[PDB]
């Protein structure tokens, strides 16, 4: 089976983290893009571009209508799809609200959802808070699983002004993505298919993630131990009782690297936890190892 | 014009989506025309021409295009032949397709509707609008073909195989025609020939056929004629398009042979218009479309 996998990002975040992957060159997935503004479709790089609420201010109501009133639409561009990720930064009106529309019209079609989202920073103020939560729990009732990325704890990751703030939001749903449909894409020597993934995301609700990347001698164990460990998972690993990991790195990334990495995962996860390791082939990391970590359950 | 000017029209969200599908693949050697019909939704797309007379329902799309009518008949002016189509799904695009066919025809345009029914396990809602849908736009085309999607699942599917199989075949009811027309191969036909089965012709059926290896014209071409695609129309057709799509390779005799299968299949009275299109990307793999119009 080849797998369909179609990325819809909604709104003013979501469209520009769509952005963001296309630049980085992810592969083997459909780029949709789904605002209120027709001009910042026009500058977006994606294959589908949907302008919604034509007729109808960071009002998730009016997100919410604008995407119910273009339901039809939305499920034409989506049949046939395998696997839906639906993408949005959390607390305005049109990712707010339109992403649970567009989650469960991809899951009343039987596509394993997974949306990718990110809550505000603290400093967007308490009714964008306030608006990403509730947005947050009428996501989570229509995905597979929901990753949910808390932007303040980018913050404490990397170097940092408001633009480069937002791009590493951006860069972060990119890895959440990339981490996943990788696997299936472009797999490397541990092959983790459309089934396997299908297997632990379906109905695993909501979900944190990590990352992490090194270099040289023992960067798998460094890459590895960096993901888990991550702000990112809130310290939530040990947790899971599921887990998706993935190892990115070039051709000659090697077994024993690979299983390095794999038994510091499974020694920090929770007894009972059921972890799947795959393993991504990305010839353009040079010396580099990425590990991703999807954690849920829980 | 000894240079056919087809003009390929998508309306409404799924006929715009269609449309953008065919760019896509690289459907060449016509224009694409994209009308937005919905009001409150635009489905963008990288037509050549796209008009957007929105400003989900079928009386709805058919006021809007009407509006425009103008506009739209600018828009087609110059063609010797125009597809129409909705698409997948129903909504605006349903009730503005008739309005474009109609005046694609009045303007002496060969007019060729293509139109889905939906799965059976998609449910049907009210008033009947879809074969409404159908009906409308059969009185305004030349030829109407429909696509009976409840005949995919006898082509074990799954429900994504299924909706990705209706996309397909979709974009074949206008690519098996149009490549027929615009690109060459070692049987050419006649533009005046196709329009001579197609105009007034009324409903059509469309098959379809694929194989590899020795023999692979002759099962594509049994594939094609038997398809279920087809609802066994193909022994009271009185009109018959067959086009064999493969690689510059194709020899006469096994063309031939596709073609003999065709006419015995057939009925004796029926017009029957043959050829084949060279699309070198195809490997060893021939590609037969049947389109069956008319009855007895
Ligand atoms: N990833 C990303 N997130 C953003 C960006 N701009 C704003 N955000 C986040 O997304 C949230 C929603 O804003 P936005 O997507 O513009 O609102 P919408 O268009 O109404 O859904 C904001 O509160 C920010 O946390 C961006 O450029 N990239």
């Amino acid at each position: 089976y080849l797998a369909v996998i179609k990325v819809v990002g909604i709104g003013g975040g979501g469209v520009n983290a769509v952005n963001r992957m296309i630049e980085q060159g992810l592969k083997g997935v459909e780029f949709i893009a789904i605002n209120t503004d027709a001009q910042a479709l026009l500058m977006s790089d994606a294959d589908v571009k949907l302008d919604v609420g034509r007729d109808s201010g960071a009002d998730p109501e009016v997100g919410r209508k604008a995407a119910e009133d273009a339901k039809d639409e939305i499920e034409e561009l989506l049949r046939g799809a395998d696997m839906v990720f639906v993408t949005a930064g959390e607390g305005g009106g049109t990712g707010t609200g339109g992403a649970p529309v567009v989650a469960s019209i991809a899951r009343k079609l039987g596509a394993l959802t997974v949306g990718v989202v990110t809550r505000p920073f603290s400093f967007e103020g308490k009714r964008r808070s306030n608006q990403a939560e509730n947005g947050i729990a009428a996501l989570r009732e229509s995905c597979d699983t929901l990753i949910v990325i808390p932007n303040d704890r980018l913050l404490q990751m990397g170097d940092v002004s408001l633009m480069d703030a937002f791009r590493s939001a951006d860069e972060v749903l990119l890895n959440g993505v990339q981490g996943i449909t990788d696997l299936i894409t472009t797999p490397g020597l541990i092959n983790v298919d459309f089934a396997d993934v299908k297997g632990i995301m379906s109905g695993a609700g909501t979900a944190l993630m990590g990352i992490g990347s090194a270099r040289g001698e023992g960067r798998s164990l460094k890459a590895a131990e960096i993901a888990i460990n991550s702000p990112l998972l809130e310290a939530s690993m040990e947790g899971a009782q599921g887990v998706l990991m993935s190892i990115a790195g070039g051709s000659d990334l090697g077994l024993f690297e690979i299983n390095e990495a794999a038994s510091l995962v499974q020694d920090a996860a929770h007894p009972d936890a059921n972890i799947i390791f795959g393993t991504v082939i990305d010839d353009s990391l040079g010396d580099e190892v990425r590990v991703t970590v999807i954690a849920a359950g829980f």
